[PDB]
RNA sequence: GGCGCGUUAACAAAGCGGUUAUGUAGCGGAUUGCAAAUCCGUCUAGUCCGGUUCGACUCCGGAACGCGCCUCCA
């Protein structure tokens, strides 16, 4: 009779984001392993627990983000694992839509490859706030001053984005080492093992870089769907991160985006980690059930928003910086007519650029403002930030400036 | 979420890194006494957006839509 989330310490949502096989995975189920063992709350989540798909088993890959829940002394997680594959950067930015802050992991033995500057700028332009580095695998590479050389080419490459590369937190350890630990002897506290330790470094990093973010319960409800369930016997849920706003039972909302239509609801349900709660606020990673909705109804990219706060758009200009060549973007220029993808929060959608009288062609590594038509509408405001994808490598980063319509 | 499959002109159906495959009706037009048979003409050719190239329907990327198969249970 089902267990209600009691709100004891501060939420904040986490996650994982580096290059392919730098070790995301390991570090997950590490962290809830030496969480577990100081505090019993915390569901222990094993290797195959996280890659449970059985594409995921046999290829060996994480390609769907994960979701798993632990805490520390001082505050409550939510922590979604990246991929770090190249071709499955599409889930990538969706889990980054979910951060209030990302653990960048970094193998010492490979240092900062090109999913590591990728996923630096995809976060960015995703929400993610702040950032702390985790170098990875140290039990791998002999000479300490190759591990300098790895945190200063990490930092530099924070400073690229206009992150706070010099005062990012860079902890060096070992994942497989820490986790490999917890089993022989999972009541292993801190002070007893150093691997285990470096693992308790990174939760007080956590814990004091990353803030909990100012809670904008003040604003009118908008929550952008990152997944749709059928639930047996319950109905449609949709789940993410609530960005403003609150949402108790009994209340009304619109499915904006991605539809003609502007569908109505009302919230049967509001759970945060199989727990109900009693009203989801800012910050919160629910779950809400969508009264009436179909399993079809409703799709991420979409967003759960206060009746009427919200007219989904399709035209707009913005100021654009598109990606050098030596950034995993273009080596040639474009013009008008190119279609690439874009990504606003759990969005992704094709749209056409419309270059101004005045430019005829766009260069890599400059910085333009042109207007975008979407081939479909979807909750924008003037400041939002986004992604463009195309051919398999990011090619820009942009900010909406003004609302054609 | 993932993988696969389908997209050449009004429709049908090919080959090919470059100098015109091709068929078939709907319409038009010569023509017929009027038709018919037969020729002349017609119609978004490579769904769309990028790359390689002197040159791309053809090669490599992406995207849209459609359809299948796993995954997907707060
Ligand atoms: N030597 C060593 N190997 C490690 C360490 N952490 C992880 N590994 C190993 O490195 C490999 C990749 O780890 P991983 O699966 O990524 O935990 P990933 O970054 O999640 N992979 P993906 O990017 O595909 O999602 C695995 O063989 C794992 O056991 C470590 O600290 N040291
Ligand atoms: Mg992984
Ligand atoms: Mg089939
Ligand atoms: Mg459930």
């Amino acid at each position: 009779a089902k267990g209600e989330f009691i709100r004891t310490k501060p939420h904040v949502n986490v996650g994982t984001i580096g290059h392919v096989d730098h070790g995301k995975t390991t570090l997950t189920a590490a962290l809830t392993y030496v969480a577990a063992a100081e505090n019993p709350n915390v569901e222990v989540k094993d290797y195959g627990d996280i890659d449970k798909a059985p594409e995921e088993r046999a290829r060996g890959i994480t390609i769907n983000t994960a979701h798993v829940e632990y805490e520390t002394a001082k505050r409550h997680y939510s922590h979604v694992d990246c991929p770090g594959h190249a071709d499955y950067i599409k889930n990538m930015i969706t889990g980054a839509a979910q951060m209030d802050g990302a653990i960048l992991v970094v193998s010492a033995a490979d240092g900062p490859m090109p999913q590591t500057r990728e996923h630096i700028l995809l976060a960015r332009q995703v929400g993610v706030p702040y950032i702390v580095v985790f170098m990875n695998k140290v039990d791998m590479v002999d000479d300490p001053e190759l591990l300098d050389l790895v945190e200063m080419e990490v930092r530099d490459l924070l400073n690229q984005y206009e992150f706070p590369g010099d005062e990012v937190p860079v902890i060096r350890g070992s994942a497989l080492l820490a986790l490999e630990e917890m089993h022989k002897n999972p009541k292993t506290k801190r002070g007893e093992n150093e691997w285990v330790d470096k693992i308790w470094e990174l939760l007080d990093a956590i814990d004091e870089y990353i803030p909990t973010p100012v809670r904008d319960v003040d604003k009118p409800f908008l929550m952008p769907v990152e997944d749709v369930f059928t639930i047996t016997g319950r109905g449609t849920v949709a789940t993410g991160r609530i960005e403003r706003g609150k949402v108790k039972v009994g209340d009304e909302v619109e499915i904006v985006g991605l539809a003609p239509e502007t569908r109505k609801t009302v919230v049967t349900g509001v759970e945060m980690h199989r727990k109900t709660l009693q009203e989801g606020i800012a910050g919160d990673n629910v779950g809400l059930l969508l009264r009436g909705v179909s399993r079809e109804e409703v799709e991420r990219g979409q967003v759960l928003a206060k009746p009427g706060s919200i007219t989904p758009h399709t035209k707009f200009e913005a100021s654009v910086y598109i990606l050098k060549k030596e950034e995993g973007g273009r080596h040639t220029g474009f013009f008008t007519g190119y279609r690439p993808q874009f990504y606003f929060r759990t969005t992704d959608v094709t749209g056409v650029v419309r270059l101004p009288q005045g430019v005829e062609m766009v260069m890599p590594g400059d910085n333009v403002t042109f207007t975008v038509e979407l081939i479909k509408p979807v909750a924008l405001e003037e400041g939002l930030r986004f992604a463009i994808r195309e051919g398999g490598r990011t090619v820009g980063a942009g900010v909406v400036t003004k609302i054609l319509e």
